[PDB]
Parts: C-alpha cells; sequence; structure tokens
C-alpha cells in the first residue's frame, strides 16, 4: 500500500554507439519474413506479449 | 495507496550515436515481408500486445 | 505493504560500442524466416511471453 | 511486508565492445528459420516464457 | 611534370560520432593556458608550422 | 617526372565512436600548461614542425 | 620518375570505438605540463618534427 | 626510378576497441611533465623526430 519507485528503470537502452561499413547489402525475400538490423530498441509491456525483433514465415491456418 | 513514481524510467532509449556508410543497399521483396533498419525505438504498452520490429510472411486463413 | 524500490533496473542495456566492416551481406530467404543483427536490445514484460529476436519457420494449421 | 530493492540488476548487459570485419556473409534459406547476430540483449519476463534468439524450423499441426 | 592527383586525401576527418553525457566540468586557470575538448579536427599546412592543440604556460623574454 | 596519385591518405581519420560520462571533471592550473580531451584530430605539415596535442610549462629565456 | 602511389596510407587511424565511464578526473597543476586523454589522432610531416601528445616542464634558458 | 607503392600502410592504426570504467583519476603535477592516456594515434614523419607520447621534466641550460 506504499509502493514507493525512486530512479528505477524497465526496458531501458542507453549508450550505444555503432558504426557500419558495408559494399553490398542484399535482401531477397519470396513469400517469406525477413527482419534486419534492429539497434537500440527498448519496450515495456504490461498484461500483453512483447516481442522485439520476430519473423514469422506464414500462418496457414 | 500512496503509489509514489519519481525519475522513473519504462522504455526509454537515450544517447544513441550510429554511422552507416554502404555503396549498395537493395531490398527485393515477392509475397511476403521485410523490415530493415529499425534504431532508437521505444514504448510502453499497458493492456495490449506490443511489437516493435515484426515481419510476417502472411496470414491465408 | 512497504515496497521501496530505488536505482534498480531490469532488462538494461548501456555502454555498447559495435564496429563492423563487410564486403558483402546477403540474405536469400525462400519461404522461411530470417532474422539478422540485433544489437543493444532491452525489454521488460509483465504477464505475457517476451521474445526478441526469434523467427518461426511457418505455421500450417 | 517490507521488500527494499536497493542498485539490484536483472537481466543487465552493459560494458561490450565488438569488432566484426568480414569479407562475405550469406545465408541462404529454403523454409526454415535462421537467426544470426545478436549482440548485447537483455530482458525481463514476469509469467511468461522469455526466448532471446529462437528458431523453430516449422509447426505443422 | 605530369602531377596525376586523383581521390586523395590529406589532412582529413569523416564519420565521427561523439556523446559526452557530464555532471559538472570546470576549468579553473591562474596565468597559465588550459585547452579541453577538441574533437574532429582537420588541417593541411604548406610552409609553416601547423599546431592543433598546443597550450604554452608563457613566454617571458 | 609522372607522379600519379590515386586514392592515396595521408593524415586522415575516419570512423571514430566515443562516449564518455563522467560525474566530476575539474582542471586546476596555476601557471602551467595543460591539454584535455583531444579526438579525432588529422593534419599534414610540408616543410614545418606539426604538432597536436602539445603543453610546455614555459619559456623564461 | 614513374612513381605510382595507389590506395595508400600513412599516418591514418580508423575504426575506433571508445567508453569511459569515470566518477571523478581530475588534474592539478603547478608549473608543469600535463597532457590528458588524445584518442583517434593522426598526422604525416615531411621536413619537419611530429609530435603528437607531447608535455614539456619548462625551458629556463 | 618505377616505384609502385599499391595498398602500402605506413603508420597505420585500425580496429580498437576501448572500455575504461574507472571511479577516480587523479593527476597531480609540481613542476614536472605527465602525459596519460593516448590511444589510438599514428603518424608518419619524414626527415624529422617523430615522438608520440613523451614528456620531458624540465630543460634548464
Ligand atoms: C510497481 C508495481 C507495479 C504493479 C503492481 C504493483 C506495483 S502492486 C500490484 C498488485 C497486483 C495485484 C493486487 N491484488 C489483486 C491483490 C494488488 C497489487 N501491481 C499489479
Ligand atoms: C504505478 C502503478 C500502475 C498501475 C497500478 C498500480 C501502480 S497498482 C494497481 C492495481 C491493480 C489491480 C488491483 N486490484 C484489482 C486489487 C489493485 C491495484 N495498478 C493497476
Ligand atoms: C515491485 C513489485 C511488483 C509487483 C508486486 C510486488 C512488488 S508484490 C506483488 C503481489 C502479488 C500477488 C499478491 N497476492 C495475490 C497475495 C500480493 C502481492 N506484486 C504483484
Ligand atoms: C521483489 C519481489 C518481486 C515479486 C514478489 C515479491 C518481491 S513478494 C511476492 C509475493 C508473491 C506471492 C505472495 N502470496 C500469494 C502470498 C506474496 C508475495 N512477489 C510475487
Ligand atoms: C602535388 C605536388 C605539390 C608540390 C610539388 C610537387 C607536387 S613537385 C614539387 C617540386 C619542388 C621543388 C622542385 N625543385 C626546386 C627542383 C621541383 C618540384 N612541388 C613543390
Ligand atoms: C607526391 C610528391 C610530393 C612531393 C614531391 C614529389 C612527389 S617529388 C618531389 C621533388 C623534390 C625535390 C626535387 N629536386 C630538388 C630534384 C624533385 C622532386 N617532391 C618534393
Ligand atoms: C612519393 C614520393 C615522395 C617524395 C619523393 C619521391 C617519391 S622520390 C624523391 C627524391 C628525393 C631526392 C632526390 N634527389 C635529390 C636525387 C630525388 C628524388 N622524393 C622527394
Ligand atoms: C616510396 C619511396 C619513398 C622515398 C624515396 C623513394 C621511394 S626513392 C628515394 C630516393 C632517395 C635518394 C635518391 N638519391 C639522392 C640518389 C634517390 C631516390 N626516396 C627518398
Amino acid at each position: 500500500v506504499l509502493y514507493v519507485g525512486s530512479k528505477t528503470k524497465e526496458g531501458v537502452v542507453h549508450g550505444v554507439a555503432t558504426v557500419a561499413e558495408k559494399t553490398k547489402e542484399q535482401v531477397t525475400n519470396v513469400g517469406g519474413a525477413v527482419v534486419t538490423g534492429v539497434t537500440a530498441v527498448a519496450q515495456k509491456t504490461v498484461e500483453g506479449a512483447g516481442s522485439i525483433a520476430a519473423a514469422t514465415g506464414f500462418v496457414k491456418k
């Protein structure tokens, strides 16, 4: 009955340095799912599913 | 009955430096799903599904 | 009845330095799922499934 | 009834330096699931399944 | 007699990302010389002295 | 008599990522010379002295 | 008489990632010379002295 | 008479990752010379003295 939060962190990203030097980056997709290059991502979910970088081929029900 | 939040963080991104030097970046998609290049993203969901970089091939019900 | 959080961390990423030098990066997908290059990702889920870099081939029910 | 958290850490990644020099990185997927290159990832799940880098071939029910 | 320069670089700085988070930065100088915080500086000198971040206490001739 | 330069580099800095988190940075100088924090600096000198981060106490001739 | 330079490098710095987390950084100088924190520095000198991070106490001639 | 340089390197630094976590860094100088923290430095000198991190107490001629 006396919750006291103070300077708390939940789902936090900080202090990120990235260098990426590429000559050729190619993605070829035929009927599927491709996720590429996810950087410095943060989230908080309450009462639900939390997905960040999810690829599902297909759902053929 | 006495929740006291103070300087709390939930789903936070800060301090991000990114350099990307590419000569050729190509994406070719035929009937699928492609997600590429997600940087410095933050969210908070209450009572729901929270997705950031999600690719689903297809839903053929 | 007297929860007192103070400077706590849950699902936190900080202080990350990355260099990536490639000449050719290629992804070829035919009806599947490919996830590539997930860096500096943090999340917190309450009452749900938490996935970060998940690839599912397909769901043929 | 008197939980007192102080400077605690749960699912935390910090102080990570990575260099990756490649001439050719290729992924070829035909109807499966491929996950590649997951770095500096942290999460905390309460009352749910927590997966980071999971690849499932397919679910044919 | 046939100098042919092509895409040459001399005194060049490029692709620099910097983050600096400080709570207190102080400089106290009494009769001296202080240089602080020189970032991403480039020069080319022909037939002369080239100095970038030089501090000389004093010249009492 | 047929100098042919092509894509040459002399005094070059590139691809630099820096993070600096400090609580207190102090410099106290009394009659001297202090140089601090020189990052990503490049120069080319022809027929002269080339100094980057030089501190001389004093010159009492 | 047929110098042919091609993709040559002289005094070059590239691909540098640095993280520095300090609580207290102090410099106290009384009549001397202090150099601190020189990162990712490159130079080329022709027909002269080349110094990068040089500290001289004093020159009392 | 037919010098042919090709993809040569002279005084080159590349691919450097550094993390430094300190609680207290102090320098106290009284009439001397202190050099501290030189990282990822490259130079090329022709017909001259090349010094990188040199500290001289004093020159009392
Ligand atoms: C910081 C924080 C976050 C959530 C949170 C609390 C504190 S306390 C609490 C709670 C949940 C269920 C019940 N009952 C049904 C008896 C009573 C309290 N929640 C859900
Ligand atoms: C900061 C914060 C946010 C939400 C929050 C609390 C604190 S505490 C609380 C709560 C949830 C359910 C119930 N019952 C059904 C007994 C009673 C209280 N919520 C929903
Ligand atoms: C920081 C924090 C977050 C959540 C949290 C607590 C502390 S304590 C608590 C709780 C859960 C279930 C029940 N009952 C059903 C007896 C009573 C209390 N929750 C849910
Ligand atoms: C830090 C922290 C996190 C969770 C947490 C506590 C403290 S204390 C607690 C709890 C769980 C169940 C019950 N009952 C049903 C008697 C009472 C308390 N939880 C769930
Ligand atoms: C790219 C470039 C820049 C300058 C440069 C050359 C090429 S070639 C040259 C030269 C210097 C001195 C003399 N003599 C006194 C015989 C003859 C030529 N300079 C001065
Ligand atoms: C790329 C480059 C840079 C400088 C440079 C050359 C090529 S070639 C040259 C030279 C210097 C002296 C003389 N004499 C006095 C015979 C003739 C040529 N310099 C000075
Ligand atoms: C790339 C490069 C840069 C400079 C350079 C050469 C090649 S070749 C050369 C030279 C120096 C001295 C003399 N004489 C006095 C006979 C003749 C040639 N320089 C000065
Ligand atoms: C790559 C490179 C760099 C320097 C360089 C050469 C090639 S070739 C050369 C040279 C020096 C002296 C003389 N004489 C006085 C006969 C002739 C040539 N240098 C000085």
